[PDB]
């Protein structure tokens, strides 16, 4: 045996996971959020522009809607989305181990009270307890088959994910602060 | 006269199909600029917690770091918002408003005018009714011809009241449209416009290097 170690490194890597994936999903909201919010605001201004009587406003307004969507444009979304599999197959696993854990323990006692039977019988009171081992020794076999079962499919069912999402947050990072410098030195006023 | 008067209702039911029009324009502009300044708040927040709850050095300084420039981004926003155009939003959405009100007034003028009118044509109609009755009749429906007379005379100076009372408050209201007209709001949301899509036009030849 050794399930304990086993399932002491799958809570380990579903522990810190589980930390990993509330990064990259804020990180993924939000880049989701802007695609979104600039697709309406364009489409709005668009709309807007067409329906505007005012050349030069007219103009402006679907030069605009033009513009959002030419910076727009300006895989870590796979990357994340294997990790939320990941983390849900995790709990599956961990799932199986509590089943395991379970299964084992109705056999155990099932045993323990099968051999309190076989101790009570070392003439009518003897007939009882002979049929009382027929039906302890059927309930043995059939939960250490239910715990055979359970531990092959335990057997069947994180800082390499890491290190990508760092790689990603610093490009973020140093696009963003290009950004902040430009938007620094050329605010319109 | 009561010529002025038609002829404002004209002109202000004309800006406030125009201004209702400039409205909702200045109303995407402002609403995608206070999401934006809102969402990049709560990025910022939401990087700095998790950069606090982070155990992997590199990991945390990149959460951090990212949060402290968004930080910067959201000031950025904050600042141009506080903006001569952001200023501008408001008093539009309160000029809009006010045209609103004048309508509402130019409305309650016209039925007020409507009551004393018909009320007018009553009493007329009562006096023609006591020159049949005069000679061609007996003192005792003449009687009830002249106190109802009495009556519609106390209504008819009334109503007129009434009316005069409400082109007082039409006049004043149509002095404070005035004063939020002559403001020029199309030029400089136009002016605003060309600015912010010049410096876009410029952030995107710059990004190109």
């Amino acid at each position: 045996i050794w399930f304990e170690e086993k399932l002491q490194e799958v809570e380990c890597e579903e522990q810190r996971l589980r930390k990993l994936h509330a990064v990259v999903e804020t990180l993924v909201n939000h880049r989701k959020e802007l695609a979104l919010n600039t697709a309406q605001f364009a489409k709005s201004l668009a709309m807007l522009g067409s329906s505007e009587d005012n050349t030069a406003l007219s103009r402006a307004l679907s030069q605009l809607a033009e513009v959002e969507e030419k910076i727009e444009q300006l895989d870590f979304f796979l990357l994340a989305e294997l990790l939320s599999d990941y983390i849900r197959l995790l709990a599956i696993v961990r799932a199986a181990f509590d089943q395991r854990m379970k299964t084992w323990q109705r056999w155990q006692d099932a045993q323990a009270t099968l051999q309190k039977k076989r101790e009570a019988e070392a003439p009518d009171k003897l007939q009882q307890a002979k049929d009382e081992i027929l039906e302890w020794e059927s309930r043995v076999t059939q939960y250490e088959r239910d715990f055979e079962r359970i531990s092959t499919v335990v057997r069947k069912e994180s800082k390499d994910f890491k290190n990508h999402v760092i790689k990603y947050l610093e490009t973020l990072l140093y696009s963003q602060q290009q950004l902040a410098k430009y938007w620094e030195a050329f605010l319109p006023e």
